[PDB]
């Protein structure tokens, strides 16, 4: 019961094998991210992976 969760909440960015945003940013009313590029394979944890 306790926890308070989520949303309808599915928002993808462009998709594709995806990518990782080093930094997602927040500033008034308009917040967003940059992505360097695409980490490889389908699924990779960038900070640990490559």
């Amino acid at each position: 019961y306790s926890e308070r969760l989520f949303e309808p909440d599915t928002m993808t960015i462009t998709g594709n094998p995806k990518a990782v945003c080093y930094k997602m940013d927040s500033i008034c009313d308009k917040v967003f991210a940059l992505i360097i590029g695409e980490v490889e394979t389908l699924n990779a944890n960038p900070r640990t992976s490559k």
